[PDB]
């Protein structure tokens, strides 16, 4: 707590990801412009928020002026996002 | 070596923001990514990016069709690293 005070400032990184698959290094090799790779996301769930690699919230896409990005329709509690990244 | 699983990812986008951010976020706050809005979305393999491409549906999942990928040369190079 006074210990969460010394932390505030530190840059997290985040990544929003549409969904993952797996697929073989020949797959991986053979794709050519067109490739059609399907991912594990089905449709009506939202995207995926992940900050240094946890996963803490889900959203949908938005569009914020020029640039993607995501209203957060899921997200677990401020206490949870701190065990998580203190994993 | 050719049957080796290898992790797919595909982002729609990056950012960085503080811990306090973080922490003080809710339903409905909005976080702006570092991907334009007519770029598109990134393919990364193992965590290397090799291709992006444009979203699409098939069936009842999401999909991604390629639209820009390096060379197989340069992808083995990127996973070799």
């Amino acid at each position: 707590s006074d210990k969460l005070e010394l932390l505030l400032d530190i840059p997290l990184k985040v990544t929003v990801e549409l969904g993952r698959t797996r697929m073989t290094l020949k797959r991986v090799l053979e794709m050519i412009h067109g490739s059609i790779i399907e991912l594990d996301k089905l449709t009506g769930e939202p995207v995926d928020i992940l900050v240094n690699g946890k996963l803490i919230a889900r959203g949908e896409v938005v569009v914020i002026d020029e640039n993607f990005g995501v209203r957060i329709t899921e997200i677990v509690s401020p206490k949870e996002r701190l065990e998580l990244l203190n994993e």
